[PDB]
């Protein structure tokens, strides 16, 4: 939730300034460059949905003890 | 769910890339990247860990709002 | 250390391998990988950060079970 959206936000804009630099450097060094960015992009992606997922029980769990706080 | 598995198996492909394109460079070039590569595959295992325990976190969400239907 | 902990362990001693690397190599290589080293830090950082969520959330499931099994 609030941090991990904090963390994407800096990370996602890193992550695209690599995508750029990549976009500056085609073939200005190893061809690896342009598997490392996509490795990272892919990482990043999991992070981004993991944002929702990771929201959805912590979220979860701050409807549920409401829902017990109606009994407890 | 069916996405962040598609992202993790995204990510894990693109990880096997990277390893056996680091491999074809048998030997000496960039020499840094011989561990950028081993901090994807890291980051990879390490993103893995926590799909797989984000898991057992939604199945305590899913037994919570079964069971306080047992509290009332 | 979990199963989780290990692989960030090993992601976290690799950064200094990383640092330490492109400290040496500071004169040769793509201007992109200085910008992977620290972004693949803030990815290291986004995964421990979720994986303390994690923790948040399977310690949450146990405090909202020992309120919901007093009453069910
Ligand atoms: C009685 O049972 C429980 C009550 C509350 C919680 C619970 C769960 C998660 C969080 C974490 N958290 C939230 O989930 C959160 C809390 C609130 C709030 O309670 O005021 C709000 C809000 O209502 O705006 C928004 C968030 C969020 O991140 O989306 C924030 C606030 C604390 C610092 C922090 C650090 C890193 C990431 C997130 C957080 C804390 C307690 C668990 C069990």
């Amino acid at each position: 939730t609030s941090l991990i959206h904090s963390l994407i936000e800096e990370s996602q804009n890193q992550q695209e300034k690599n995508e750029q630099e990549l976009l500056e450097l085609d073939g200005d060094g190893p061809q690896l460059l342009s598997g490392i960015v996509q490795q990272q992009n892919n990482l990043l992606r999991a992070i981004e949905a993991q944002q929702h997922l990771l929201q959805l029980t912590v979220w979860g769990i701050k409807q549920l003890q409401a829902r017990i706080l109606a009994v407890e």
